[PDB]
């Protein structure tokens, strides 16, 4: 159910209008 042991995600963050950049994102679900 998960992509790895861990759910990641692609996080888009922007600066508040500014340049936007992604980072891996990854949180454990004890569900997983």
């Amino acid at each position: 159910s998960c992509p790895g042991e861990c759910n990641c995600h692609w996080e888009l963050f922007c600066e508040e209008g500014r340049l936007c950049t992604g980072y891996r994102h990854c949180v454990c679900p004890p569900s997983c």
